[PDB]
């Protein structure tokens, strides 16, 4: 059963899930139980599912099991602070989606798989890894005793899988820019309609980006350390680009590592700050994410000075 410190601090947007891997499954179950009720899933089926998901994450520096649970936690914090906005089915689906959203990640970008001519890039031409992550989710669900959605009607099953598919695909950052642009226009013109399924899908998309990027919304020591893990992957990809005979972009080129603070400044300006700004506009209770993001921006600026 969850430690008292975790019971309290799990409610903070900037909660960090700690270094004890065996505690993460219980942390996830607790979040499921709190958002979705204890009768939502059969406990034994749920536990079996969680452990098979864990098993199909790889031991890569960043896109790993810890990332999955962290992203799920941010979604939990959003849902908890926006009571009554999201349906029972959306809440179950999104938390499951977050847990599954990087399944079987290799630590390489879609761009790298394309340049490598990987079989997955022939199968899934766009949002390559994200299509795979969804494929893996379904495969796990179809294992004997793993169908946590077995108590839903066929219709609700199809519905929640579609919620999950859309949510997982939305974590393709390439899609974020267009999505956020549309949402910002809808907000400014007062045309955003949460009762409109297409608009709803966009908001959920933005939520997924916000959760996926949430390492930039932690307190500075956490954010600073996490940056090590993301660059470990990017620089390895850069190495691999060089081995293909292709000059990587500076972000992936370990030779350009001294420019990390400037690169971070660019990312916060172009992606992170706009993302959380738009999210807070639509869901005011998410403001702590934006505050924490601005704080980290300031820290990077301080590094530069
Ligand atoms: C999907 N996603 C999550 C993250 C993230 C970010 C921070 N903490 C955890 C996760 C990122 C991400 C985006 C940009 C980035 O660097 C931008 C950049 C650009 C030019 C550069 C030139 C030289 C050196 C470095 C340079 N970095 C690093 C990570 N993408
Ligand atoms: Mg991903
Ligand atoms: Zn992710």
């Amino acid at each position: 059963n969850l430690p008292a410190r975790i019971c309290r601090d799990i409610e903070l947007f900037h909660f960090d899930i700690g270094p004890f891997e065996n505690m993460w499954p219980g942390i996830f179950v607790y979040m499921i139980h709190r958002s979705c009720g204890t009768s939502c899933f059969e406990l034994e089926k749920l536990c079996r599912f969680i452990m098979s998901v864990k098993k199909n994450y790889r031991r890569v520096p960043y896109h790993n099991w810890k990332h999955a649970v962290t992203v799920a936690h941010c979604m939990y914090a959003i849902l908890q602070n926006n009571n009554g906005l999201f349906t029972d089915l959306e809440r179950k689906g999104l938390l499951i989606a977050c847990l599954c959203h990087d399944l079987d990640h290799r630590g390489f970008s879609n761009s790298y798989l394309q340049k490598f001519d990987h079989p997955l890039a022939a199968l899934y031409s766009t949002s390559t890894m994200e299509q795979h992550h969804f494929s893996q989710t379904v495969s796990i669900l179809q294992l004997e005793g793993h169908n946590i959605f077995s108590t839903l009607s066929s219709s609700e099953y199809e519905q929640v899988l579609e919620i999950i598919r859309k949510a997982i695909i939305a974590t393709d950052l390439a899609l974020y820019f267009g999505n956020r642009k549309q949402l910002e226009e809808m907000y400014q013109t007062g045309s955003l309609n949460l009762h409109n399924q297409s608009h709803r899908d966009r908001v959920i998309g933005l939520m997924m980006t916000a959760c996926d990027l949430c390492s930039v919304t932690k307190l500075w020591p956490v954010t600073k350390l996490t940056a090590n893990d993301i660059y470990a992957e990017f620089w390895a990809e850069g190495d691999e680009m060089k081995k293909l005979g292709i000059q990587p972009i500076p972000m992936m080129d370990r030779d350009k590592r001294d420019e990390v603070p400037q690169g971070q400044l660019g990312f916060y300006n172009a992606v992170a700050i706009p993302c959380y700004t738009t999210l807070t506009q639509i869901l005011p209770p998410t403001e702590p994410l934006l505050k924490a993001c601005r704080d980290n921006l300031n820290q990077w600026e301080k590094v530069i000075r």
